[PDB]
């Protein structure tokens, strides 16, 4: 079972949706990809990149937002468990008290989340990762890699080889 | 002086290291550059890749390890309070207590630190990301992001928005 569902809103740029499939790939966690990409998704450029076929195979693709909701049965209005990742959010990412399954959700790289989207949502589920006053946001896929570590942090690394 | 001293050693992949300023830019971190660069330097190349000047423009650029303990007031017989991340090594990066001016140290993507460096620490001051078995090298920035955020939460965000 996924440790997390990492949730990528329309991704734009190929090396941080190639990033996010690395990591998600070495902590157990199920990548999600709400389309329409900006790029085009192709076999042969993932391995190119380095990426192995299991790491990509096997990656949830959602047509939209309201088909993502319904394939992973998350109340449409209400959606459990869950949480936006948005500099326009409210709890650190290290506040939130992470489950085993969570649905962590992220916006493409020029735009950041729709409004329909962070206006349905209460403020404890609208997550920010913390930034000095000023701050341009974070690379994409340096914000997934810190949520699902913290997470995993959280949850006692399961899973993770021991040493 | 710094909250916190992330450093680079030999940076190869220039995306990377863009992304690295960007982090460090917005953590309010102090990053040290160690030659040699496996790509070359200039202000108008990170302008174009969406840098801006104030966050490169105060790093601090080292001729080598050795310029780097000297520039710094460390000791190479045993560096105080410096990290390194490393495979090798034996904490998680969460295991280990941080304090303000820590020095985080990151080689290269896939060849790491070489061993000058890495000998000269204690096994409690070389830090590995947990990961799955058979897993495969992560990418260089998401590292540095991850230990950073972790080092940053624990002296408690300070200098955060
Ligand atoms: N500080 C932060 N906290 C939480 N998520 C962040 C973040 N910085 C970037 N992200 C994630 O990375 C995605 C792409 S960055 C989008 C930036 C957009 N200009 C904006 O107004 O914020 C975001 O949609 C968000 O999910």
């Amino acid at each position: 079972n996924a440790m997390l569902n990492i949730v990528l809103f329309e991704p734009e740029i190929p090396p941080n949706t190639g990033n996010i499939i690395r990591l998600c790939a070495n902590t157990g966690c199920q990548l999600h990809l709400i389309k329409p990409l900006g790029f085009t998704w192709d076999d042969k450029r993932l391995r190119r990149a380095g990426l192995d076929y299991h790491e990509f195979a096997d990656i949830k693709h959602h047509h939209d937002y309201q088909a993502f909701l319904d394939s992973e049965k998350l109340d449409s209005t209400q959606p459990a468990r869950l949480f936006a990742l948005t500099t326009k959010g409210t709890p650190a990412h290290s506040a939130v008290s992470y489950q085993a399954n969570d649905y962590l959700l992220f916006g493409p790289e020029t735009r950041g989340l729709p409004a329909y989207i962070l206006d349905a949502l209460p403020a404890q589920q609208k997550i920010r990762i913390p930034m000095q006053a000023d701050s341009r946001s974070m690379n994409l896929s340096n914000a997934v890699s810190v949520v699902v570590y913290e997470a995993w942090r959280q949850l006692g690394y399961p899973g993770a080889l021991l040493k």
